[PDB]
């Protein structure tokens, strides 16, 4: 009995945001004016800003090899 | 009895942001005014603001290997 | 019985921002001009500003080996 | 018999280049007044910028004269 | 029979250049007032400027002159 | 049977290169008044930045000669 199996293999996760070009991204003029606005709740606001945002939960790798 | 398995095997996670280019990002002009405004509740503002954000929770590897 | 196993394997976890370029980044002007803003909770603000932000709660590695 | 060879090939020639401003006359030239006023500009790449009120520019990459003589006799 | 060979070629020739700003006449020339104003600019990449009232540039690359000649006399 | 080779080229030929600003007459140029006003300004990259009144400006990178002569005589 010669017992001699071989493993020569990958497992890989690419996950989120790779290898991605951004070149020279951005509007030219934005202007926003506000005059008597009333909020009674909760105000999240963007003006001209560049948000990149990447959330990887996943992407986990689980190996088993069992020889008997 | 010859017991001789070989492992040359790869587990990798490349989880988030990798091998990305950001070249020259942002805008020109931003411009933002404001008169009498009344927020009653939480203010979250970005004006003109660059942002890279990145969580990884994931990308986690486990290996099990068992000879018998 | 000759028992002679071998491991040469990898296991890696590249998690968060790796290799990432970030040539120039910026926006031109940001101006913002605020007369009478009453605020009554939180405010967050970010004006021009510049974030690279990385959590990594994961990317952990766990590998185990038995031999009988 | 014999032979008599006379070679005597005269060049009085010219080859002549003139290129560019040459023999003006510019008699009381006026620029006006210039004005530039630049507020809130953003440049992502490059910028080449020349402001001026009277210009006298004169480029001449040309111009260039080839002259080729061959003499051959052979006897 | 005798050979004679008389090689005598008379090169009088010219080859002339004459490139760029040559002979002008410029009489009271007036750059006017020049007023450059500038705020709030952002430049991410090369900046070559120039700024002024009265310019005179002459630039030459060309006007180079070659004269090749070859004589051969085979007997 | 007497040969007889007189080998007598001349050359008296001109080569001439005449480059850039010659012979030129400037009389009472006047530069008006520069003003260069700047405020927040940013530059990431080379800036050359040139500022003046009145400017004379000559560049020759060309008006070069090249002269070849070959003479042979083989008998």
């Amino acid at each position: 009995i010669v017992y001699k199996p071989v493993d020569l293999s990958k497992v890989t996760s690419k996950c989120g945001s790779l290898g991605n070009i951004h070149h020279k991204p951005g509007g030219g003029q934005v202007e926003v004016k506000s005059e008597k606005l009333d909020f009674k709740d909760r105000v999240q606001s963007k003006i001209g800003s560049l948000d990149n945002i990447t959330h990887v939960p996943g992407g986990g790798n689980k190996k088993i090899e069992t020889h008997k």
